[PDB]
């Protein structure tokens, strides 16, 4: 059914419906599909779902000129640890990704692969089964008690990465980016948000290292910036974006409680602008808003009111995608898109509305989402959410 009490607003008269160029892509509107893990990939081999994934992305590519960022994709087996999330390291995987990218392009839309590395968010037992380490920045602080225990039971204690192991990850990032572009993707997004590996290095709670990769703002940012630089060299700045969540607490990141958090992220933005001014500007910076500090809490919950991402705009001068509880708040979007380099990512409501862009333009009701099927091995709650036309025919009005 449709969301009750929601009062839609037509946003067609705003910059949300003004074209913009991101990297090589001429977007026709500024409603972006942010990365959304769905767990339909099949085991073994972390293979994008052979039955449904093409259809899922085809549905959500239906509005011409839409920018789609894929679900997170593991750069290597060591970067993984969830059996049902996809990778981008193997030929078997790329066969399916190629079909997905082709389908998106047939609809005249665009696709950027998010490159994922779990660190302490991985399941230590899956990794142990596969002969892999359980990795993070440090070895004396853990995501939670349950993960620490899981790791110990599996004889796979949380491991603080050596410099060589960091270089190996960078090698894998480079190859994954190459794989993505060769298979037809328009670009890649480096995930450095939401408490996964790169975020675990950025955050002083999770990073207690005393070498060059921790112990200061510059040191904590080192790994993220090394990945940025490696990918810019490999496939070009116009094919690379970076995702950050300064105020996120998901996966045991610090958020606003850490008084140094804005400085940490301001430094990263500054380093990106420095590179931009020296001729290598990333295609975009993607920010999760303090509106959503944990994406598994219902909209309105876990909102941090003590911080704003606006600081980034004083530093980074390129496009900014902002995501977090915007679907239910057209009044907020109307104000944010007055800034002419701002795009809006819509996550949960793109899960439930394949034709979300039409609905935003025209001020239509939104399909309610079913959180139970966010992660599920099913077509149900994946490819059977109706368009507005289909919903009317089903009598949802
Ligand atoms: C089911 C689900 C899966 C997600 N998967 C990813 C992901 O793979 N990578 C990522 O950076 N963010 C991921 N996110 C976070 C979203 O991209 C987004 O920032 C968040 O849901 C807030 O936006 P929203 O309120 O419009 O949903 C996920 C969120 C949800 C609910
Ligand atoms: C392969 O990438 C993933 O598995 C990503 C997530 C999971 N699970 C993920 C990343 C960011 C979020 F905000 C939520 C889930
Ligand atoms: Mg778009
Ligand atoms: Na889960």
């Amino acid at each position: 059914s449709f969301v009750k009490d929601f009062k839609p607003q037509a946003l067609g008269d705003t910059n949300l419906f003004k074209p913009i160029k991101i990297g090589n892509n001429e977007l026709l509107h500024r409603a972006v599909i942010p990365p959304l893990t769905r767990m339909r990939a099949l085991h073994p081999g972390n293979i994008p779902n052979r039955d449904w994934a093409v259809e899922y992305y085809t549905q959500r590519a239906q509005r011409p000129g839409t920018m789609i960022i894929t679900e997170g994709a593991f750069i290597s087996p060591q970067a993984g640890g969830y059996d049902n999330a996809p990778g981008v390291w193997s030929e078997e995987q790329m066969v399916e990704w190629t079909k997905i990218f082709n389908a998106i392009h047939e609809k005249k839309s665009f696709v950027w692969v998010q490159l994922a590395v779990l660190g302490w968010a991985a399941f230590p037992d899956n990794l142990a089964r596969d002969g892999l380490r359980y990795d993070s920045a440090s070895d004396n602080v853990f995501m939670d008690a349950e993960q620490e225990a899981k790791a110990k039971k599996a004889n796979n204690p949380q491991h603080s990465l050596t410099k060589d192991e960091i270089k190996q990850y960078i090698k894998e990032y480079v190859q994954a980016a190459k794989n993505s572009i060769a298979a037809g993707a328009d670009g890649v997004e480096i995930h450095s948000a939401n408490g996964y590996l790169l975020n675990q290095f950025l955050d002083p709670h999770s990073n207690t290292r005393t070498d060059e990769y921790g112990g200061s703002i510059e040191n904590r940012a080192r790994f993220t910036l090394e990945v940025v630089d490696a990918l810019v060299e490999a496939i070009g700045h116009e094919k690379v974006g970076l995702r950050l969540s300064p105020y996120g607490v998901f996966n045991s990141m610090s958020g606003g409680a850490e008084t140094g958090i804005v400085a940490q992220y301001a430094y990263v933005a500054g380093e990106l602008e420095k590179r931009a001014k020296a001729g290598k500007r990333l295609a975009f910076v993607h920010l999760v808003e303090p509106r959503v500090t944990n994406p598994f809490l219902t909209e309105g919950e876990g909102e941090y009111e003590g911080g704003s991402n606006d600081f980034v705009y004083s530093i980074w001068k390129g496009p900014v995608i902002r995501a977090g509880n915007f679907a239910l708040h057209p009044e907020v979007v109307r104000e944010e898109v007055k800034d002419k380099r701002t795009l809006i990512g819509y996550g949960r409501f793109f899960i439930s509305n394949p034709d979300l862009v039409d609905r935003l333009e025209k001020g239509l009701p939104l399909n309610k989402y079913d959180r139970d099927t966010f992660y599920q091995m099913s077509a149900h709650g994946y490819i059977d959410y109706p368009t507005y036309e289909e919903a009317l025919k089903l009598g949802w009005d």
